[PDB]
């Protein structure tokens, strides 16, 4: 298993452009690729990025590249973060894509809310982790994702991801 | 792995006669043969339970044979018991004997306590259990037996026991 395939079951891979909730233009997994309402602008930005004329349409290995940079993106913002590096630094390689599987659902400062949470993680505090995570709005939200992640949190393996 | 194996590892297994924490007559695992402050009445009730004259030492087998009987009558009164009795019913073997685990170290008083616990557990509940149980004052007085029998109620496995 890998981040990629976690990210994958847990945001879901689309090929062609769509909308997201804020109506802005997507592709792969959750990736932006305007906030301009111009169709063309979004097919434009997604040409350069793949290295083709796309009229739109993907493949997977494209949407995985697209991925990798997002990931890319994602550590340097948590690097650059006061809040989240040392978190991150401590953490191993699954429970940091854990973290990172987070910050694409929420972004940096969504993540930074968890102020408990990440301090527990830091301390290596597994199972309370996981509990005062499971408490949360987040939880609530969107339970199926954010039980996965905890699981992951939890057991630094990916068991949650096992059937999926 | 069996209920026995755990209990000798949560409670301990003594082979010689030996006074618990109020000061009455105890072996094997904290079987209690007396309330009288008579050795030679704790003695009597061991070689009739046992059938030897066994001066207050006894044999691992002896112990397990005590165990049983303390195990039935457990059983029994969680039967017996309202509060006990409908969890108890709910929960495959390996669960039920987290819940016996339990009533070994605080009675069927100190369990039939755990209201809303009980309830999670019923409702098959077991990451929220495992959370809920973890916050109790009996997790802060005896920590790493409420760690195992925990994870035995999350996984309904022996798996916290397997390197004891």
């Amino acid at each position: 298993m890998n981040i990629f395939e976690m990210l994958r079951i847990d945001e879901g891979l689309r090929l062609k452009i769509y909308k997201d909730t804020e109506g802005y233009y997507t592709i792969g997994i959750g990736h932006l690729l305007t906030k301009s309402p111009s169709l063309n602008a979004a097919k434009s930005e997604l040409d350069k990025a793949i290295g083709r004329n796309t009229n739109g349409v993907i493949t997977k290995d494209e949407a995985e590249k697209l991925f990798n940079q997002d990931v890319d993106a994602a550590v340097r913002g948590i690097l650059r973060n006061a809040k989240l590096k040392p978190v991150y630094d401590s953490l191993d390689a699954v429970r940091r894509a854990a973290l990172i599987n987070m910050v694409f659902q929420m972004g940096e400062t969504g993540v930074a809310g968890f102020t408990n949470s990440l301090r527990m993680l830091q301390q290596k505090r597994w199972d309370e982790a996981a509990c005062n995570l499971a408490k949360s709005r987040w939880y609530n939200q969107t339970p199926n994702r954010a039980k996965r992640v905890i699981t992951t949190f939890r057991t630094g393996t990916w068991d949650a991801y096992k059937n999926l």
